[PDB]
RNA sequence: GGCCAGGUAGCUCAGUUGGUAGAGCACUGGACUGAAAAUCCAGGUGUCGGCGGUUCGAUUCCGCCCCUGGCCAC
């Protein structure tokens, strides 16, 4: 129930001196585990609290010592934010209440999710060490493995089930036999839970390198086709097609690994600076373009308009899960231009390709560029073509960039705005363009 | 504090490259019928939440706020 400077944080001496004679703190969970785990603390620090204070007024006073911001929601927990550019803090409080403090902070460990995430030590023993793990997280670290402290407690909270699969690849653990198998009775128990947080897990998911080893697990066990059942709609057209998507999300992970060879600087210049979610990048939403780049397959075959049928598909995807309307905007902007590439590439290789269809290419979307040529590559590995193909295909990309870098540079106003700047790559050819618009 | 979605005629709802805000229902009147229902025809001076900015021109593009709701430990 019990063992025994290393779990030290500048800010807990705030929270010290926030913190009442007469009452105590604990840090429970997930910055217990990394800092057990040996994990260096990244730019994004988020620590716990169990408090036998009132939550609301202590997270208030440490906010208002650190100078950041709070918030408190629904038992009702209370929140800090503390937000510059390299780094971002989140101080969560939590309520402990109960006659005997060792029996409620047990009674507390024994209703979290994992073992991992169950261990708790105590905030005078930080800084100056008995932690509280009877769940046994520790020995379960020691093994790399991730165990659910019950199924009940699982089933309590079923989204716990996506981070079960999350922290596993975040922090390299393998989930146990009785989880999978959990899994295996019911993948459908996801969907009770609250949209928007399995949202914002899948997200977190999509976030590291190695994703696609989870997206197959999560496949595989039935949980991503319940989630989305048109992920499902990819079984019904033999090629296998979701085996393909499945290669196309890894191959897009390991160009994503070595993008800085396959792009120009130019376009790497703000790839992935794009917030979404306000915690997350496009390069998640490569990812989902990835995934989703047929989903029309099943839609229409005999596949010519699959792509725009895709893109509405996705759009749908979107509005169901309660994503930013920019964000499902650009992946269904991703999946309908997805196979762009490759009729550009294949209208190079006849040597048909013109500076009309490229101005076109530019003019059309210029914003997914990047993200549109990293998941035509990706495709491209994915298709399994002859070297010759891939080839032809970077040095489409390569003359592409190449021209854009350099070489670019009551309608009645709009066409002769739009002939003005299409002339221009001298108001007599204005009067002369008035005069030719007459007839 | 962060993010997400709505705010439009009396109600409830369309308006993904910008180009005078229309359609259905509801409402009124007429034809028709002993009568009524049905059927057929006609009728929109709406500060597109507020103020600004880009544009020749903004319901749509951009920035700052307002109101309603949804999520935010482990
Ligand atoms: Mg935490």
């Amino acid at each position: 129930x019990x063992x025994x400077l290393n779990f030290y944080l500048s800010y807990f001496d705030d929270v010290a001196k926030v913190l009442p004679r007469e009452h105590y703190c604990f840090i429970v969970g997930g910055w217990v585990r990394d800092r057990i785990l040996g994990e260096p603390v990244g730019y994004n620090i988020d620590v716990d609290f169990l408090t036998t204070a009132d939550p609301v007024e202590l997270a208030k006073n440490f906010a208002k010592r650190i100078g950041g911001h709070f918030f408190v929601f629904e038992p009702t927990i209370a929140s800090v934010v503390l937000h510059l550019p390299p780094y971002r803090y989140r101080f969560d409080f939590s309520p402990l209440k109960g006659k005997d403090l060792e029996k409620a902070l047990i009674e507390d460990l024994k209703e979290r999710d994992f073992t991992a995430n169950a261990i708790a030590v105590n905030l005078d023993d930080v800084l100056s060490t008995i932690v509280y793990d009877p769940t046994g997280g520790i020995k379960d670290l020691e093994q790399g493995l991730l165990r659910p402290v019950s199924i009940e407690n699982l089933k309590r909270d079923p989204v716990r089930v996506l981070r079960g699969f999350r922290i596993a690849i975040e922090k390299n653990l393998q989930l146990t036999e009785d989880f999978y198998e959990f899994v295996k009775e019911d993948p459908r128990i996801v969907l009770k839970s609250a949209v928007e947080r399995i949202t914002h897990e899948l997200f977190k998911i999509m976030k590291e390198k190695t994703a696609h080893k989870v997206i197959r697990e999560l496949y595989e066990y039935g949980v991503l086709e319940a989630i989305i059942p048109e992920i499902g709609r990819l079984r019904e057209v033999k090629d296998p097609l979701d085996e393909h998507t499945l290669k196309t999300l890894e191959y897009l992970e390991q160009v994503i690994e070595d993008r800085a060879k396959y792009l120009s600087a130019e376009l790497l210049e703000n790839f992935g600076k794009k917030r979404v979610l306000g915690e997350f990048t496009d390069v998640e939403l490569l990812k989902w373009g990835a995934l989703f780049h047929d989903i029309g397959k099943p839609q229409t075959f005999a596949f010519y308009e699959h792509d725009k049928v895709g893109a509405q598909i996705v759009r749908e995807i979107g509005e169901r899960l309660r994503w930013g309307d920019e964000a499902t905007e650009f992946v269904a902007k991703l999946v309908r231009h997805h196979l762009r590439p490759f009729f550009l590439r294949e209208a190079f290789k006849k040597g048909e390709l013109k500076r009309r269809g490229m101005a076109n290419f530019w003019r059309e979307c210029g914003d997914i560029a990047p993200h549109l040529f990293l998941l035509s590559i990706a495709d491209a590995m994915a298709s399994g073509d002859e070297e010759e193909d891939i080839k032809a295909l970077m040095e489409t990309i390569a003359e592409l960039e190449s021209f854009n870098r350099n070489e670019m540079k009551x309608x009645x106003x709009x066409x002769x705005x739009x002939x003005x700047x299409x002339x221009x790559x001298x108001x007599x050819x204005x009067x002369x363009x008035x005069x030719x618009x007459x007839x």
